[PDB]
């Protein structure tokens, strides 16, 4: 199955991108596997006319369909080569690319916001397909950024949609990659406080957040688009991977392009909130350097924590939950040996 993934629709048309024209994904399906990865692009969001004009300005890609080729490939966990990808490259692979600007996140139907609709329909559309069609099969929801949060918002949903209502012999897990984000005193004061944008967004995009969550929230629920706030309640397995000086942090910190010590320090700073942010989280691997992404990137069987390579770190995470914590152990940026480029 070297071949690319392959462009696909979706049944229901009343499921969009922001601007109107119809989601759907890009499917590679293997002759024999029962093993499924789906992955989640990422990206940002946009909360407010002011953003959203703007990222249709600068980024209109990922508020249509329009400009999709026939046919994409992706490195990483969704390459079909083993040197590349050495415990799934034979597993059926889906790609879902990212044209709802909500987190994977939105309900609503100048711009729709379907996230989470677009997620729970690709997913329907993958039973009639062999989904969980035999008995033993398994399902690795996958994502980077917004993308990952996207997984952690939806996966006890998921789970549950296939477990129970669709009574399917299926395991079930989740992996976040660099979408756990912090809200903290910025570096310089930016224009709207973080947690008003998480605010505007949720009502916004009339956001679907997880039940127990929202429970220990109840004043506030939109404090659940925090990895860290949404984990302590989350049933199902999740692998957390996070680049602990992450970049998408940094421009979310207002720190800009960092030439000067204090920019440097706050950025030392900046990973240890983000290490300690972790301390709740059973399956973990941070490594100190700075990235943002990870799980596409061909690169990816390269970065190790105490030689133990994230695709290895990975599988054995997969071994023992059928039913595991790596931070780098020095504290600045780039101390690992094997940081990226």
């Amino acid at each position: 199955d070297h071949r690319s993934l392959k462009r696909a629709n979706l049944a229901n048309t009343s499921i969009t991108c922001n601007d109107g024209s119809h989601a759907g994904f890009y499917l590679r399906k293997h002759p024999s596997s029962k093993k499924w990865i789906v992955l989640l692009e990422g990206g940002w969001h946009c909360f407010d006319v002011r953003s959203c004009r703007s990222r249709w300005m600068r980024l209109r890609h990922l508020m249509t369909s329009s400009q999709w080729p026939e046919t994409r490939d992706v490195g990483g966990i969704l390459s079909p080569h083993p040197e590349e990808n050495p415990y799934w490259h034979n597993a059926n692979h889906v790609l879902i690319p990212y044209c709802s600007s909500d987190s994977w996140s939105g309900t609503r139907t100048s711009w729709r916001f379907m996230g989470a609709l677009i997620l729970r329909q690709v997913i329907a559309e993958l039973i009639p397909v062999g989904l969980g069609r035999v008995p033993g099969g398994e399902l690795m929801l996958v994502g980077s950024s917004a993308g990952g949060m996207g997984v952690m918002l939806n996966l006890d949903r998921i789970r549950d949609f296939l477990v129970n209502e669709k009574k399917l012999q299926i395991t079930v897990r989740g992996v976040s990659d660099s979408g756990w984000f912090l809200d903290r005193e910025p570096y310089t004061p930016a224009a709207v406080a973080s947690n008003e944008a998480v605010r505007q967004g949720w009502k916004l995009w009339q956001g679907l957040l997880p039940e127990e969550c929202t429970k220990s929230y109840p004043t506030e629920p939109w404090r659940c688009y925090y990895g860290y706030r949404l984990y302590p309640t989350l049933k199902t397995p999740l692998f957390v991977f996070q680049w602990l000086f992450d970049e998408a942090q940094m421009r979310v910190d207002n720190v800009g392009a960092p030439v000067t010590p204090q920019q440097w320090n706050y950025i030392h700073e900046m990973g240890g909130a983000l290490r300690s942010s972790l301390d709740n989280v059973s399956a973990v691997f941070a490594p100190s350097c700075i990235g943002h992404g990870v799980l596409f990137k061909r690169d990816w069987v390269n970065i190790k924590i105490d030689d133990i390579s994230l695709p290895s770190a990975l599988r054995c995470w997969e071994h023992s939950t059928r039913s595991l914590r790596l931070l780098e152990r020095c504290s600045w940026p780039q101390c690992n040996h094997s940081c990226p480029t």
